[PDB]
């Protein structure tokens, strides 16, 4: 069935470096449209990554496809960083305005989330004139060398690459499922507020901090949310000490959590600076650094600038992927069918008890397996082998961090669709129940 | 006059929304459409591009192969990250770069997006293989801007003021310039003067054995279109694999075609890189790079060490593909030798007549035409060569300054003769208009 | 009674840098002997600090006195950097072979604490070929570079002089006293060994970390001691991983904590690298770094050296010092007078309830005073208030962290001056209580 | 032969206990007491001490009054730190110091124990001060061996090796080197060779608006004894000033009379530094260090930023004030210069006899004799260096290398013309001895 498929990956793994992918199985994508895929050898799938939150318009929307290819006629590219083309100005015109909050922003392109969390570092420094960056344990935030440094997902963005960007704290990010006996959202937003400050309380000074940068919902660790003290907390001792606070977008943004900005679930809160890539040009490479105006003035050329980013058909590609968003009102649906699956799955955790955790904001989601409910422990196994009945069974869905089944399919999914994808993962969890499903490195 | 007024207003416009940081402003040029080296203006102005949007445009603008290739593309798939998963556009030309790059070692290829994210690939490659952590690149080199490559170049201080502390380990050693030199200097007396000051570091703090890598550009862009001289390289060649130092390339600015080889380490005898870094024309400008590298170097690292969710785009693995075939099916290596030898000429009869060109460098389409107050002094004339470009875009061409004082020529290698004929005829004309005072002319450039 | 005192100190103000003095009170010491000060306007003192725990044998002691004296008549200093001398081969012999534990070890000298934990990174990183360092928050290791950046006890050892060394880690030092309602010893040590954990599980990998460097109990911080278990519990996962362990022994070595070193207050535990200074040669500059041999054995000259390290009349004055702490049993007589100690600070705690918190390893101790026995709000103003009192009494006593009083009195202190000393203190308790006490930048 | 068997024993059991790192090695000498410029080893030979133990002796070994001073002090307080309390003899002297380091303008000082610390300090203050991250250091120079100081060094692959990274925000740029040089090169060639070198970093990544201080050695001491050019120093000394970088001097090894100056910065015309750091001879070899700068940069830092339990030690701070009264009272300042001036005609005329010598440096009792294997080739020698000191010490002289080839030559200041003359024809025998291959030969030296 995927003799083709496994015949192009033998062959690709000889020229194609293996530290270029996280592995989980022989999928090679053909073609796809909204949340169907079509792989080499004629298999189709339900799309429940959506490239990792970069389609959440839909793969090939009608729209997206036309603005390509109608601005690929006029100019492929000509590099925002000399000189200007119309899509590039228009856009970010556009995101200047619709980033969260009232407090004039600019603008400035990137190629990657990456390159943009890079751009925050740089930008808070410059405006602060302070040095240390404060970024959580559990982030991901990029693989270039400054946004890599912030991050703290995997062991294997530090081994053999030091040494990192200097002046870089890493506090812990607020885990409410493995807590003390007893404690309530209160007592968790409390202790990881105590810890959060024990380094401005020891050698960080909390006066020479440019910036803490925060996914309000944690992607890669796992679709963990932060309380909404604990983020009131951080917020409020950032305005009092003068250090800039940072949102990275690039995975929960453009309405993946059922807001338009994931920093909108919780309560006034205005960023400085916030980063933004993935579905922006609909997995087309294209990001942007949005900050309050006065943050944004006070780096001169070139400090930050890439030869390709902010490229016209890129641009063309996010005007039009704005456009699908709001037209289709993608934010509202994501509310929607997310609370629809948040109920399926907790539905499903009655009868599987392998299901100890449901985390869900919008249609994204962690569905967190472990070996008992009480001890909690991680069962990646249990997870490897859903994810290997949903692929032979026609659904496209991975892991993070071992055992946490990643719930992130187009947003434009079809109800039917996603009602479909929804039974094979309960007909998997039943499976790996009965030892049905048996198995180098795959995932995290 | 009168004839740029839609672009003046648009531009007043970006700059309420979009950082100064983030473009080296020139003139007032917004580009509404282009093909080959022809650029049309949103005000219907044209001009013949000297630039190829810093040399992203080797096959020239909206090659209809490459928009062929992007809208194909587009239809089936806008974008599946191979981060995770795979793509036929992205099999077939990870595999291609790996053979046709220089040397007939092994290679294999990691994407990325950026010229920028591939030499911070480079850093991370290099540690990881020779277990070391020095990096030592050139003052002069541009490599990008994000923080490993930004800390390694050397060609602004705006690159490094405010936003440190950089990357640790990091040294800087002195490009060889073969135009400013002590009176009665060879070739060879330049090669070992730089060499000695290569090895100034390492006699002192810098083990070499401790040394992962040099990068360095073999034709340096930014800095002014300056070649280091052969015996120079080949010595750094040497004292890398004496010590186990990699050693690295970008071909960024000066791969696939643009000096008249398909790379330019191939204007060097029998150099192979461990590392090289790909970027710009690579994909007609679409957002692709690549790092490419011996293959030992690049099993060095596990996942994810280095990846990108939207580098390998399928588009733009597709546009990179047909723009690949167009450097080969039109001959555009051989075109830009060519070209370059005959706009070198032209060039150096421009200098017999016009005393303020003190250096004309050139290798394939590729020049940088230094401007100076005197032959003697060669004091840089920075003035001089904004007023020539300025006449330049008032008489359709754009083209755009290094360093103040020079004069950056790379036209699209696709450029027709006609071209460019008529855009040599305008910058001779030009000199000639500033020398006799009739060009005028807040930071412009560098 | 402090007329000469404050016209000198006045003076030095002009010329002395402020940063290299926390100050406490105008004493200006002409001469002491003992346990015994006297200023510049003939008052006399108890010494309660005995100069941060450098001159554990007593001021002057007449052994140390005559060791100094004869050897600068022969060689007051040849540089063990280039050649030899014999009190410092005899001194890197004997230290070698008193350091904990019975693997071979050898010895480097310096001349301050500061520099043997700039050292004991270098040894670390070279022996193990990685870079990473983990520290601890509230540890103090020096003024160096190196030493600096590791420690974690003054924001204004970090304040301006960044970027610090790169690739350190501070973790949270196990609080015994500010505790979670119901925390056993046992809870409290796996809490802060998760804590520990949670870097390792993010973005430091064990595998590239060189050391942990601990202090057994931390002096800055308040004279904490790590439970034994947390203890044990680090102490394996370094083996477990290759990672060195290290301990700095510079303030609670050389018998203050009642053994001979305060890691042996813990089970079974050989260090791979430890630090020692301070009471080495009774205040004079000396230091080593002392290291199991293979570890000492990885780097070659001059990786680690000092023209006046290893001073042939420091080693005189140190190899005295060490043959005094042997003779008077002043490793015996410390954990007697500790004990002793401790039980009249618990019986003033049931008079005075503003101390919240008896800590004392042999006649080393932290008093903390506290607002509320339940809230454990620090009060600086009382503890400075008690200092001043003990001052003015004849008695001297500095402050942690702004509310611990600091115990550490010379260990030949005979027992009429330490019940003296500690009648004074009560006095002082009731006196702050009852408002007969008044009072720019104090202590920490 | 014979003679050195106590020592040879005690070396052989101290190498089983005493980390290799610790120690360069030369020869095996194991002194047991020293007077003046006398040493006497343990197996009861005689030596003249022409290295005084890395220039910490300069007022010769067991000096009376600061034996006294020692020995008086110790019987009234051994220590109480000043990092908390005060005491008389480190308030005196905090006070002379200020008053006696270079320049008018008001200073204050902070106490160390070693160089290394007061170079650590520098860093500190400089950064504090300016609010700026990047210290440019020498090539060549020897700082320190803590994190910081080490970091600034360039004299040893060892103090880079195994264990970085190390302190961030460093730059390194050549000292001038007058004797290998171009031909037909001037001090004015070289001066402005050097600073052009100098500004290199500055004109690329390197920010002159973010760099708080240079620091630099007047002379360069483990370098090999080389002196900046006059215009050399007063070029930097300029652009430091021009761009707000505080200039900061190393006055460990050159300082309190070595170079026939108080201050080797005063060889200088009109050079007040920001800060400097002293140690070594301070205290007769006692630990102790300080840095002082002018008053408002020692201003810039609020405690505990630097401070050490032992620094400024009553015993060493009675031991530093004896020593500075000493080099007052018998005119060492002048006497180096004196005996220096004739022991470079000594040494310039031992030079025609001996070719082999290759270049005479003396700035005060303060040399470096530079061995090569040919006048024109200037390659070192440092199998002839070596020979030498091995002649020197089985002929009751004690002198050491730097850098291979270049004899050390640093008596204490004290030393009587009878023992210099002494000293001068052994050395003179030596080379004569090793022309004739009369002397044999782990890693000796740097
Ligand atoms: C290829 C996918 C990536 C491994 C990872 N997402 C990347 C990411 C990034 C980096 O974005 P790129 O540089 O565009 O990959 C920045 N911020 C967050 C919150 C992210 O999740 C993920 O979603 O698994
Ligand atoms: C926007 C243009 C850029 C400022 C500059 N070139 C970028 C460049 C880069 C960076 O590539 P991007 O990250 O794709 O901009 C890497 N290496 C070399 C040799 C380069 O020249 C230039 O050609 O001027
Ligand atoms: C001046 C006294 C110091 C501020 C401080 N102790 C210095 C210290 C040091 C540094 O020693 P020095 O470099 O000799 O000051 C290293 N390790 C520990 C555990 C220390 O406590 C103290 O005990 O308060
Ligand atoms: C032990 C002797 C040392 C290896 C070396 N000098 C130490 C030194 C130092 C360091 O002094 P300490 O830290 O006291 O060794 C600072 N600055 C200069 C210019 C120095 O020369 C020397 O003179 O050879």
């Amino acid at each position: 069935k995927l003799d083709k498929a496994s015949k192009l990956i033998d062959e690709e793994n000889k020229y194609y470096a293996r530290s270029a992918r996280i592995n989980y199985y022989n999928l090679v994508i053909d073609h796809a449209h909204g949340a169907t895929l079509v792989d080499v050898d004629g298999n189709k799938y339900i799309d429940l990554l959506a490239s990792a939150s970069a389609i959440n318009v839909g793969h090939t929307h009608e729209k997206v496809v036309k603005a390509i290819a109608d601005q690929a006629q006029k100019l492929i590219h000509y590099t925002p960083a000399y000189f200007h083309h119309v899509p590039g100005m228009e856009l970010s015109e556009k995101l200047a305005k619709i980033a969260p909050g009232n407090s004039p922003k600019m603008v400035s392109f990137g190629n990657s989330g990456s390159d943009a969390n890079d751009a925050i570092i740089k930008f808070a420094r410059a405006y602060t004139g302070r040095q240390y960056i404060v970024s959580y344990m559990g982030s991901y935030h990029g693989s270039t060398y400054g946004s890599q440094t912030l991050s703290g997902s995997s062991l294997n963005m530090t081994r053999k690459i030091g040494p990192m960007l200097p002046s870089v704290v890493h506090v812990p990010y607020p885990d409410s499922y493995r807590t003390y006996p007893g404690e309530t959202e209160h007592d968790v937003s409390l202790r990881y507020f105590n810890e959060f400050k024990k380094p401005f309380e020891s050698f960080l000074p909390a006066d020479e901090t440019a910036c803490v940068l925060i996914e309000p919902i944690q992607g890669d660790g796992g679709i963990i949310k932060a309380p909404e003290e604990y983020m009131q907390l951080v917020y409020k001792f950032c305005h009092e000490h003068g250090i800039l606070f940072a949102i990275d977008e690039v995975n929960q943004g453009l309405g993946r959590t059922g807001k338009m900005w994931a920093i909108q679930q919780f309560k006034d809160i205005e960023p400085d600076l916030m980063s933004v890539g993935k579905s922006l040009a609909s997995g087309m490479p294209l990001s942007a650094v949005i900050g309050k105006k006065e943050v944004m003035q006070s780096l001169d050329a070139p400090a930050h600038l890439f030869t390709t980013a902010g490229n016209p058909v890129c641009s063309a590609a996010s005007l039009a992927t704005l456009d699908v968003i709001e037209y289709e009102g993608l934010v509202e649906k994501s509310a929607t069918d997310g609370a629809y699956a948040k109920q399926r799955f907790l539905e499903m955790q009655q009868r599987h008890p392998m299901i100890g955790d449901v985390r869900m904001w919008g249609l994204n989601g962690g569905i967190e397996l472990v070996k008992d409910p009480k001890t909690k422990e991680p069962d990646s196994d249990a997870a490897t082998k859903v994810i290997y009945y949903a692929f032979a069974h026609g659904v496209v869905i991975i892991t993070l961090a071992g055992n946490i089944l990643r719930f992130q399919p187009p947003l434009v999914i079809p109800r039917e669709q996603l009602d479909q994808a929804l039974q094979v993962l309960d007909d998997a969890f039943t499976a790996v129940e009965n030892g049905e499903v048996t198995i180098g490195k795959i995932g995290w």
